[PDB]
């Protein structure tokens, strides 16, 4: 076996010669964990060469069996492949040894079969696609929900070619290109651009990619696999991470604290290593994040340093988070003004963190694991306004109990304190929030579980479809919204103009009269019953 990879104007695929098939221990430092189950090839249409595409594999604990306690305890693994394209292509999947379902199910790609292979015709789109290929005979039941999911997931990331804004042109100035292996000196380099060409790089579990203050761009080539985590020291007007390679946190222990020797943090200090971190002075910065796959975060995926987060905005496109089997593996922060689109999230904690104003997020595919809501706007009261989240397909959920804080639209209790609902702020308001075209495939948690820790005004749910609910038994499916009060003066928190439209469960539209019985919306406090409107 030697692989043949495409590199033409229509298709680009890649391989790694240090691929290691391994499902229980850490791979060698210079090796890349490879699926032993799935083999993928790609061929531009029409059908008259098939080129090999590397199938990466992430596993719970990353081979560190002593870290499995910090996962949900399932035996699921997650394989994925990426390729670049500019024309319709056929993806050919073979198994080392049944019909498939493609999620999101709205995609409707043609699927064909022969003796030993599955063929998926992926049409070209300028924003690409991110999807799951789910073999019927590989599905298992995840207790206690009974959610039916791949034991061995295969994710397909078809992306458009890289242009001069996401790939440094050849002959680019002041660029450094580290050689494969241990990467050193990037924290003190005078380069402005760091280029990771195809190959394997690592920082070990006791270091990370601290980028010097002159670095404004890190590029992960397709075929580059980097073991590490990114921290920009530059306070410049733009910092950029781009390219279609992988940044993998697999060498870090869960909750690794870079200020305590990268050992597991002492007592939940929230100083766990982020996959993306940046630094602000007293002027504006834009974080551009494009193309990259992040795998196996040891903690929250991202946070910027400083106490002046209005100065940061994000522009995120064609980005993936995979193999996030650990707890507290949050999605990105979306700072004020952020535009985020065409993203894949595997997450076992808060997915879409609606913490900041003037944000637009669209075309998101989410594999929610077992903890935290899809959308989060609790923890701390905020002034937050003018948000659109549109076209979010939650292709799986696997909650277990109420303590997981389940739900599509959630705002959990106040973090500084957890009588129960009396630490709100009546002086703060969340306004003009639109959540539109959400799909929950398979069994789902509740539509919403919202603590109004500050006032709510003009919140619109428009088109949300739930295929089915998780069992009543596990207390994850009833929606609620209890009355809250102000911390200092006991003034009641208000909820105003909260509308629900186009909400279905199965093929049944939810109205005022069946909201409780069919939609399981049975916990709206009487104080807010007049503020919640069913348009139908
Ligand atoms: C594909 O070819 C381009 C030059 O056209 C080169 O920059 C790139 O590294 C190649 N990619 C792979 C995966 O071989
Ligand atoms: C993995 O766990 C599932 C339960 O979710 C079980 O059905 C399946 O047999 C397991 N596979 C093993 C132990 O290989
Ligand atoms: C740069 O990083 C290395 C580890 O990669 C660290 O030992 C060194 O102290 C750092 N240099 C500075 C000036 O912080
Ligand atoms: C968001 O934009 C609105 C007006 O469109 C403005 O009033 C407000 O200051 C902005 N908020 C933030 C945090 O940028
Ligand atoms: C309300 O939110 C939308 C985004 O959904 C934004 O376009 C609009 O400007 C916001 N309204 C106001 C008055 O700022
Ligand atoms: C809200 O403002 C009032 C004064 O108008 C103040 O008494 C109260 O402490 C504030 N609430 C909070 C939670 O800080
Ligand atoms: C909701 O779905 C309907 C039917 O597909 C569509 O016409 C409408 O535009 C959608 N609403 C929004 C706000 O996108
Ligand atoms: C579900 O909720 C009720 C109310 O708190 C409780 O009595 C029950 O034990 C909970 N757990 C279940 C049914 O597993």
């Amino acid at each position: 076996f030697m692989a043949v990879t495409a590199n033409n104007s229509q298709l680009l695929t890649w391989w790694h010669n240090t691929g290691e098939i391994n499902t229980q221990t850490p791979v060698a430092d210079g090796n890349v964990r490879q699926s032993g189950l799935y083999s993928v090839k790609v061929q531009t249409t029409p059908a008259s060469l098939y080129y090999d595409s590397f199938v990466y594999l992430a596993i719970p604990g990353n081979g560190m069996s002593d870290q499995l306690q910090y996962t949900q305890g399932y035996n699921q693994t997650q394989a994925w492949t990426s390729f670049l394209y500019s024309h319709d292509a056929t993806v050919k999947i073979s198994r080392n040894g049944s019909n498939v379902v493609i999620r999101p199910t709205s995609l409707n790609f043609p699927v064909r079969y022969d003796n030993q292979s599955v063929y998926i015709t992926v049409p070209y789109s300028p924003t690409g696609y991110r999807f799951s290929v789910e073999f019927d005979d590989d599905l298992i039941s995840l207790a206690p929900s009974g959610a039916r999911q791949p034991e061995n997931a295969l994710l397909i990331f078809a992306s458009p070619f890289e242009n001069s804004s996401t790939k440094p042109q050849p002959g680019s100035p002041n660029s450094i290109a580290p050689a494969p292996g241990r990467v050193l000196g990037l924290n003190t380099t005078s380069a402005s651009t760091v280029v990771f060409n195809p190959g394997v790089y690592y920082f070990t579990g006791h270091d990370h990619m601290v980028l010097s203050s002159s670095v404004t761009w890190v590029y992960f080539a397709p075929g580059a696999y980097v073991k590490g985590a990114v921290e920009f020291l530059s306070t410049a007007s733009e910092v950029k991470a781009s390219g279609h390679g992988v940044l993998s946190g697999e060498q870090y222990v869960w909750y690794a604290d870079p200020d305590e020797g990268y050992q597991k943090a002492s007592g939940a200090n929230n100083n766990g290593l982020r996959m993306w971190r940046g630094t602000l002075g007293n002027s504006s910065q834009t974080f551009v994040l494009n193309g990259v796959t992040v795998s196996a975060p040891p903690f929250n995926s991202m946070d910027w340093s400083g106490n002046s987060l209005d100065l940061i905005t994000c522009r995120v496109d064609d980005y993936k988070q995979v193999g996030a089997f650990y707890g507290q593996t949050d999605g990105l922060e979306m700072y004020p003004g952020t535009i985020l689109q065409d993203v894949f999230y595997h997450t076992d904690d808060d997915g879409l963190k609606m913490y900041y104003s003037n944000v637009t997020a669209r075309n998101i595919v989410m594999w929610k694991e077992s903890v935290a809501p899809v959308v989060e706007f609790g923890w701390t009261p905020r002034n937050t306004e003018n948000v659109l989240f549109d076209n979010v397909d939650v292709i799986h959920q696997a909650y277990a109990n109420a303590g997981n804080n389940p739900g599509i639209f959630g705002a959990v209790n106040n973090y500084l304190y957890a009588s129960a609902h009396s630490t709100g702020n009546s002086n703060m308001t969340v306004r003009n929030i639109t959540w539109s075209n959400f799909r929950a495939e398979g069994s789902s948690s509740a539509l919403f579980r919202i603590n109004p820790i500050q006032n709510l005004d003009n919140i619109s749910i428009k088109n949300v479809s739930i295929e089915s609910f998780e069992p009543l038994s596990i207390n994850t499916t009833e929606s609620w919204m209890p009355v809250w009060y102000d911390l200092n003066n006991g003034k009641q928190i208000t909820v105003t103009d909260f509308s629900i439209e186009g909400f279905t469960v199965g093929n049944t539209t939810i109205t005022a009269s069946n909201a409780a019985s069919v939609g399981r919306i049975d916990g709206v406090d009487p104080a807010y019953a007049g503020s919640v409107h069913y348009i139908d």
